[PDB]
């Protein structure tokens, strides 16, 4: 199994090996190891959490407030999404970038660290997607940027209509989230990251 | 969601809420507070794994050699399985006990601790099961007994022909096993949940 970095740094791609046999299959989908070894740290798994969506629901784009924010491992068990994880932190060389991963089997995970921005839509209908947090989550230290803010300019699925919560429908762009304090500092990021690391 | 001991003294039913909406549903299927609320620690993930099964295939009795050995939460996320724990402790007041939980909806969950034997059967084809283990997986640490044996009498479902690995198959029963010293033993497995306990 292997784990590679994605083009915003803090995002990774995991490929996960089947061992298949006349029974069945066993698949390692997550290891505290393998993520160490790439990271420098064991993220933790506080909490598992489970979605199931209709064709089109999009649910994003969401981050937990740094610190000490959420790190999420994604994979889409059964279906297929869009998942796209966007640079929303201020300073970042990168800041407003984004990276669309299509999930579709469940050997391909996305690791995303705290301080990340989150999304995905379904692309079938009730496709069902798990992941891991470091952190549990809290309503209180949640917030979203519109997924659809041409800000950002997202490419979500041609032909696909969106289907938005009330939440992320009345969520701010991503240039009100700036200007109001409310996005994570990348400098506050790297830190983070130095800090796990050296926990011990 | 709540947090219950079986009938086994270290196996526990975990059932879980769904939040549904017109978007489909949301639902926090592992919560580390909320077990650590019901058994005095965090298990911690080390790995999670997950096993596509034929119908039919009986994948156990499984356990890791203690300590640390392995603590599992398992939940059948599509089709149905019988989960099958068995007290393999030598000197339980419950020894070579077992307790069948049909896991049949992603909402239920069961948490085996570190010590305790596990199997179960696949239902339906192709059901896909996912486990968290406390402990990454090692073929050397990874012990069998036979899930068939008649010293356990598990009541397997009728009407389905069992489908055991190689592996399985030749696995030996469990006095066999008790005579070879490697089964765990009983107060071994209660002083290694109560230094889970003290750990900090
Ligand atoms: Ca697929
Ligand atoms: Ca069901």
């Amino acid at each position: 199994g292997t784990m590679r970095p994605l083009s915003v740094q803090g995002a990774w791609l995991s490929e996960t090996r089947a061992f298949a046999d006349d029974r069945g299959e066993f698949q390692e989908l997550y290891s505290a190891r393998s993520l160490r070894g790439a990271l420098g740290y064991d993220p933790g798994v506080a909490q598992v959490n489970r979605s199931v969506s209709r064709r089109g629901v999009l649910r994003g784009v969401h981050f937990a407030q740094l610190p000490p924010s959420q790190a999420k491992y994604v994979t889409c068990l059964s279906g297929a999404v869009l998942d796209v994880v966007v640079d929303i932190r201020t300073g970042s060389p990168t800041y407003r970038a984004w990276e669309a991963v299509r999930l579709d089997d469940p050997h391909r995970s996305l690791y995303v660290e705290a301080g990340l921005g989150h999304s995905f839509m379904a692309l079938t209908d009730d496709a069902v997607v798990v992941y891991l947090t470091s952190q549990g989550y809290a309503a209180g230290r949640e917030h979203g940027v519109h997924p659809l803010d041409p800000d950002l300019g997202i490419a979500w699925p041609d032909g696909i209509e969106p289907v938005l919560s009330e939440k992320d429908r009345q969520a701010p762009g991503i240039a009100e989230m700036e200007r109001r304090g409310l996005l994570p500092d990348y400098e506050e990021c790297l830190a983070f990251r130095r800090s796990l690391c050296e926990r011990g």
